[PDB]
């Protein structure tokens, strides 16, 4: 995250860092068994880490639990990142307290102007590179379809959305990849892609989490 703020610990209850020996991407709780994370980040290995502020330092509040399986979703294109989510089964559930939490999937799509707090661990540099230890915040606005297709010219698919500012400054980066996009309590976003990081007219693109939530229910029920 960069130009953004320290979060606090565990105020973000359902961020999670998926960790295969060293963090490599967030993720969202979203209920005791699941996470849900960007397709972009699959990987063999992967170790959940739920409570998590300063990932270099046991602070009390860690569940570590392995990943028992993963599914990328059917569609997902990596040229592209159209369709670019995955969930993950832990191998035991979590155990649900204050700082360990789901998050509620949306029932509907959020408009452009909502406000939204996107969470991670990422670079907080927009030209060098600085991985801070504890967990970083950023409020910031949905954009219009049309800015954001104006921003990137032949790549927003209707699964994506734009959120930041335009002016640059302010954006998720590098290290943020699967990590939530959550407004008015509900998760609407995931950490996708982007040009750069907190480059003026190149605002971060995530994953459209309401088009999925057929897929995400069902999935769930069967796995
Ligand atoms: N919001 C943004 N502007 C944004 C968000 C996420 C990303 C993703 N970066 N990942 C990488 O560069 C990467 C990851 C692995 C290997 N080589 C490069 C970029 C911009
Ligand atoms: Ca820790």
């Amino acid at each position: 995250i960069v130009g953004g703020y320290t979060c606090g610990a565990n105020t973000v209850p359902y961020q999670v860092s998926l960790n295969s020996g060293y963090h490599f991407c967030g993720g969202s709780l979203i209920n005791s068994q699941w996470v849900v994370s960007a397709a972009h980040c699959y990987k063999s290995g992967i170790q959940v880490r739920l409570g998590e502020d300063n990932i270099n330092v046991v602070e009390g509040n860690e569940q570590f639990i392995s990943a028992s399986k993963s599914i990328v979703h059917p569609s997902y294109n990596s040229n592209t990142l159209n369709n670019d989510i995955m969930l993950i089964k832990l191998k035991s559930a979590a155990s649900l307290n204050s700082r360990v939490a789901s998050i509620s999937l949306p029932t509907s799509c959020a408009s452009a102007g909502t406000q939204c707090l996107i969470s991670g661990w990422g670079n907080t540099k927009s030209s060098g590179t600085s991985y801070p230890d504890v967990l970083k915040c950023l409020k910031a606005p949905i954009l219009s379809d049309s800015s954001c297709k104006s921003a990137y010219p032949g790549q927003i698919t209707s699964n994506m959305f734009c959120a930041g500012y335009l002016e640059g400054g302010k954006d998720s980066c590098q290290g943020d990849s699967g990590g939530p996009v959550v407004c008015s309590g509900k998760l609407q976003g995931i950490v996708s892609w982007g040009s750069g990081c907190a480059q003026k007219n190149k605002p971060g693109v995530y994953t459209k989490v309401c088009n999925y939530v057929s897929w995400i229910k069902q999935t769930i029920a069967s796995n």
